[PDB]
């Protein structure tokens, strides 16, 4: 499970420390953001703290399941929001950081 550890102590920790990560450190707050339809049209909401808890709890069976949750977090954000929105620019920078750290994942 060395790929799942790299995802926890490297990929997740490096995304979390990144400047743009705080909007993604909890599930999208539909009350604070005033989004009556968010949890209606976004079928698989995802956030960095959910990924953190699932890694700590050994919820994932293989690295690809956790990687998919990371991708779902980015695509939910692109999907719901609009081109050029601040949050979308933040998602993209975090996704680039995500992809470049997947570059260095031990292929085990
Ligand atoms: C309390 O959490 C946040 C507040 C704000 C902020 O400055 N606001 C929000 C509330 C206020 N409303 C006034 C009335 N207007 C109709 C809507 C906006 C304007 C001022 C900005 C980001 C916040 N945290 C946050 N977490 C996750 C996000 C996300 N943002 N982005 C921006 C999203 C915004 C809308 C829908 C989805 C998201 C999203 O994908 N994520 C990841």
């Amino acid at each position: 499970t060395n790929q799942l550890q790299y995802l926890q102590k490297v990929v997740l920790k490096d995304l979390w420390k990144h400047s743009f990560s705080w909007p993604f450190q909890r599930p999208v707050d539909a009350v604070k953001l005033q989004l009556p339809d968010y949890y209606t049209i976004i079928k698989n909401p995802m956030d960095l703290n959910t990924i953190k808890k699932r890694l700590e709890n050994k919820y994932y069976a293989k690295a690809s399941e956790c990687i998919e949750d990371f991708n779902t977090m980015f695509s939910n954000c692109y999907l719901y929001n609009k081109p050029g929105d601040d949050i979308v620019l933040m998602a993209q920078a975090l996704e680039k950081l995500f992809m470049q750290k997947l570059s260095q994942m031990p292929q085990e």
